[PDB]
């Protein structure tokens, strides 16, 4: 039995260098948020929430683990703050990622009415509500689900600890059928699978509107060769009324040249319209050649913002989802685990290290997301980079 200092020296002084880190990489992520003005948006609202959640890791959530790592004579509802507190934590980075998610996907799914239903002001709400039901969540144990009214008696002795205090280990004092009934099914499993959906609803919403953008592209292609190769005024008239609401449909400083571009066509395609129900086929078709002057000069430049408008969406979410992934890749060891111990009392507990490591592979995740916005986020790395040369 190798002294315990030892073992415990090499836990502690990883749980401080991550708790410098998360400190150090979250600041700078909401110091770039409060200077840079094209960061200050509503989801960047939430990713400062998830930030502010990261640097509490560090300065308490790690300084706690650190003291109940020691198994110090405590009263048992004092020990219950500092074993739940990084629940609050964990349960409000939940929030904010969820937020994340739905955000995006409210911006991908009605672009119109996007800024006029998420402001500042709403998103400021519900963080504030989120931090409230965080609290609510992740202390429920010291509302009474709790197991102070059962105290280790003979280990309260052995260590010497007084009358009304336990020996302070989070097993002992945390009900384990909290920890995975509640805790993990209720309160991270389930948004996490939530947000998968959300993701998948976000990448299926990118596809289908960049298909739609290639099928009206495509349709004002073929129908512009129908024109050209029909032999009377009814196909000339039957293509161009297919373009027209096509073009319609697809118009629902740059916004004035692709308003202009659109009012030209339906304009022309109107035009080539006329001269065919008149029966004058070879008219009409010379005034459909005119169509190609402005789907040279307009229409393809929509396009091309367009798609590159949804490109960068896809880009953008997959990165929020990628800062979701590793959230549960971290947290998911130490969940499971709980689910060993409770759900096979006839296995071996896992072993003190495997413990201390998920712990601290938990913790890790408080370390992960500015990297992830630098490597990831032009406007987040090039305000990281003027913060440090500054
Ligand atoms: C806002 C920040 C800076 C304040 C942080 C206050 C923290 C450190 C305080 C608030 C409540 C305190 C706990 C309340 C009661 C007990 C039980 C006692 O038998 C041992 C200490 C212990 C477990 C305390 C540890 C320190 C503690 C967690
Ligand atoms: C989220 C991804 C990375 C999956 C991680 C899976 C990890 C957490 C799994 C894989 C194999 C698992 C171990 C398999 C066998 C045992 C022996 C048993 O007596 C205690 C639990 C214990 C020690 C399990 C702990 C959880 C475990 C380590
Ligand atoms: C989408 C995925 C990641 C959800 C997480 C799956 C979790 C809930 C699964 C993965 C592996 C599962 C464990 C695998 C094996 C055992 C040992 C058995 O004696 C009791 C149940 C128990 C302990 C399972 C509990 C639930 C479990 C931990
Ligand atoms: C990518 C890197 C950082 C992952 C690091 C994984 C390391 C830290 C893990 C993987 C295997 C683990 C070891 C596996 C077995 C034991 C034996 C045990 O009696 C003491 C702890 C010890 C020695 C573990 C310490 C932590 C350990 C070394
Ligand atoms: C964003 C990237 C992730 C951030 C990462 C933050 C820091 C984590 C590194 C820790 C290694 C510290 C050295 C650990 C060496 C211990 C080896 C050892 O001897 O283990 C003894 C055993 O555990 C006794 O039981
Ligand atoms: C023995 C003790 C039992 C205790 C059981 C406790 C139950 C938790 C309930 C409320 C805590 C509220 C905490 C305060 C949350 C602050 C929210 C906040 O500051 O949000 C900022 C907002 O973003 C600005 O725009
Ligand atoms: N099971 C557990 N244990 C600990 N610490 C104690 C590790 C341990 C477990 C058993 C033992 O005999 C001595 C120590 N912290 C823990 N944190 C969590 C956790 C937080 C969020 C999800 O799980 N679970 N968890
Ligand atoms: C896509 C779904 C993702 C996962 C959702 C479902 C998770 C369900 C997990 C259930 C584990 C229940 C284990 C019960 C073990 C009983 C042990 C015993 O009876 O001795
Ligand atoms: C993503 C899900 C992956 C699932 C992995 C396979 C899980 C199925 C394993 C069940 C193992 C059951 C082992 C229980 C052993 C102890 C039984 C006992 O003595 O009570
Ligand atoms: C996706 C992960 C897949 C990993 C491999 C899955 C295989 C898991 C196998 C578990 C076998 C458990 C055997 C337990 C024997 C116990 C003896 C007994 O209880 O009588
Ligand atoms: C992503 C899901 C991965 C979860 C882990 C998968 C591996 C599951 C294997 C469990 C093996 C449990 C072995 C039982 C050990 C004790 C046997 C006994 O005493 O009866
Ligand atoms: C994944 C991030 C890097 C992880 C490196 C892991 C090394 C440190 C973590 C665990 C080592 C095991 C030491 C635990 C000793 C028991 C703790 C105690 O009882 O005080
Ligand atoms: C860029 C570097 C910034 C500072 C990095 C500091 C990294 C080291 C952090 C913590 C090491 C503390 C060591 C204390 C050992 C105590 C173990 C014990 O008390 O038993
Ligand atoms: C000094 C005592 C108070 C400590 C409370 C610490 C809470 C977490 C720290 C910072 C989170 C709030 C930072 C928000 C600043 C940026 C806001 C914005 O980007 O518009
Ligand atoms: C335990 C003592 C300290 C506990 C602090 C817990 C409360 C955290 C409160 C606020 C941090 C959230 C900051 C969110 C800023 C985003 C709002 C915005 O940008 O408009
Ligand atoms: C988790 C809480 C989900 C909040 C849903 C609405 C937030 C989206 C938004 O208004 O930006
Ligand atoms: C706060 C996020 C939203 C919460 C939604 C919760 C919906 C409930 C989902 C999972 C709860 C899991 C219940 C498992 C019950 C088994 C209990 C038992 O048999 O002892
Ligand atoms: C969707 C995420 C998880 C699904 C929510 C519901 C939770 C999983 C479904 C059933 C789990 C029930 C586990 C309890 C079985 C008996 C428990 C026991 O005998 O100890
Ligand atoms: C499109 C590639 C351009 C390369 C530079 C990147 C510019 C910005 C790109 C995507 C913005 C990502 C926004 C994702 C929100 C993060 C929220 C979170 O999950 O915390
Ligand atoms: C319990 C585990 C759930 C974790 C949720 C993590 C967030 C989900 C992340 C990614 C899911 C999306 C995968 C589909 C990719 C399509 C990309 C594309 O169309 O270019
Ligand atoms: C990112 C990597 C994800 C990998 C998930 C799966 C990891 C677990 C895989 C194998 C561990 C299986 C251990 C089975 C132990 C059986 C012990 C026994 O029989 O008692
Ligand atoms: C990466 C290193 C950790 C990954 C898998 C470790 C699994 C070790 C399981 C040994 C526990 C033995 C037991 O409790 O039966
Ligand atoms: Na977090």
């Amino acid at each position: 039995g190798a002294p315990p200092i030892m073992g415990s020296s090499v836990y502690i002084t990883v749980e401080l260098a991550i708790a410098v880190l998360a400190i150090l990489g979250n600041v700078l992520v909401c110091w770039a948020v409060w200077l840079n003005s094209n960061l200050q948006n509503v989801t960047n609202y939430f990713v400062v929430s998830l930030a502010a959640a990261d640097i509490l890791v560090g300065v308490l959530a790690i300084p706690f683990a650190i003291t109940i790592s020691t198994g110090f004579c405590a009263a048992c509802h004092g020990c219950l703050f500092i074993a739940c507190f990084v629940l609050v934590l964990a349960q409000s980075s939940i929030f904010s990622l969820l937020a994340i998610a739905i955000d995006r996907y409210i911006a991908i799914a009605i672009p119109l009415r996007y800024n006029g239903l998420v402001t500042g002001t709403r998103a400021a709400g519900i963080i504030a509500i989120c931090w409230v039901l965080s609290f609510a969540i992740g202390l429920t144990p010291m509302l009474g689900w709790n197991n102070c009214g059962q105290p280790k008696e003979g280990k309260a002795h052995s260590q010497g600890c007084g009358e009304g205090q336990v020996a302070c280990l989070f097993e002992d004092v945390v009900p384990m059928n909290y920890m995975v009934y509640f805790n993990f099914f209720a309160c991270v499993l389930v948004p996490l699978l939530l947000m998968l959906g959300v993701y998948l609803r976000i990448f299926a919403a990118a596809r289908r509107q960049l298909a739609d953008l290639e099928d009206n592209w495509e349709t004002l292609n073929d129908n512009l060769k129908v024109i050209e190769k029909a032999d009377n005024a009814a196909q000339v008239k039957d293509a161009l009324t297919k373009m027209r609401a096509a073009a319609l449909d697809a118009q629902k400083p740059e916004m004035k040249d692709f308003r202009h571009g659109f009012d030209i066509l339906v304009g022309q395609i109107d035009d080539a319209l006329k001269l065919a129900n008149e029966g004058k086929v070879k008219e009409a078709q010379a005034a459909a050649e005119q169509l190609k002057t402005t789907r040279n000069a307009y229409i393809q430049k929509y396009l091309e913002r367009a798609r590159s408008t949804l490109q960068k969406e896809v880009h953008a979410a997959k990165s929020a989802a990628i800062i979701a992934g590793l959230f549960a890749l971290c947290w998911l060891p130490l969940h499971i685990i709980n689910c060993f111990t409770f759900f096979c009392p006839d296995c071996s507990h896992a072993p003190l290290w495997l413990m201390y490591l998920a712990i601290v592979l938990a913790h890790t995740n408080s370390v992960v997301n500015p990297f992830i916005y630098a490597y990831r986020i032009r406007e987040f790395r090039q305000t990281f980079r003027k913060i440090i040369r500054s």
